[PDB]
């Protein structure tokens, strides 16, 4: 799709198997999401935004649906106030920004 | 211009006759620097991000150049560690997300 930024640019995605709602975020390098459950081995990674810092932990190799494409990719999970997604799953999916 | 994502996507803007690079970033509502000053009157806002929040001063009708127009618009400034161009400023250049 094409989209105005007029309104928040939220998708909806299946990340994990979960069903959430999350922006498409041109300022965030990393994909991170609240309140979902991963599977297997990950990492801890601390993270940093406007406020302070957002303790995550890292997964790879996580099966993300958006946009009608499947991408596997890395998923930060931890208290995020919203969803994001990243410049790592948006490159993915072939995103541009036109201005 | 038509960007991808594989870059940060940092744009080169004049805001209150000063030179500074800033993120056009879709998952921000307002648009925010660092080390710019303004004059006349402002209104204290706090704001939200990943880690938490941010004291800044909101000033009106700020002239900023960007991606070859002139906007008038609103700026708030504080200590950002990165500054961005929120979709108040990307509206008024008709910027779209293509995924
Ligand atoms: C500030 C940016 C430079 C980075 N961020 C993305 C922004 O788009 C956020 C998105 C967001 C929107 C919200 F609504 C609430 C939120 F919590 C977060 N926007 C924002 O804070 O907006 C604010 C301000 C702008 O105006 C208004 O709009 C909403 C509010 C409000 C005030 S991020 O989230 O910190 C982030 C994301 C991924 C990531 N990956 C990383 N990689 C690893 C180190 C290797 S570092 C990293 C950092
Ligand atoms: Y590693
Ligand atoms: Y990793
Ligand atoms: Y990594
Ligand atoms: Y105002
Ligand atoms: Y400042």
């Amino acid at each position: 799709p094409q989209i105005t930024l007029w309104k928040r640019p939220f998708v909806t995605v299946k990340v994990g198997g979960q069903l959430k709602e999350a922006l498409l975020d041109t300022g965030a390098d990393n994909t991170i999401f609240e309140d979902i459950n991963l599977p297997g081995r990950w990492k801890p990674k601390m993270v940093g935004g406007i406020g302070g810092f957002l303790k995550v932990r890292e997964y790879d190799q996580v099966p993300i649906e958006i946009a009608g494409h499947k991408v596997i990719g890395t998923v930060l999970v931890g208290p995020t106030p919203v969803n994001v997604i990243g410049r790592d799953t948006m490159t993915q999916i072939g995103a541009t920004l036109n201005f």
